[PDB]
Formats: C-alpha cells, sequence, structure tokens
C-alpha cells in the first residue's frame, strides 16, 4: 500500500 504523501494522487490507501 502507498497512503503516504509519497504516492500523491497515485496513493493506494484503498482504490
Amino acid at each position: 500500500r502507498c497512503c503516504h504523501p509519497q504516492c500523491g494522487a497515485a496513493y493506494s490507501c484503498r482504490k
């Protein structure tokens, strides 16, 4: 998962 600010819009909090 990547729900951090390092991924931004391209995060993976859930979907």
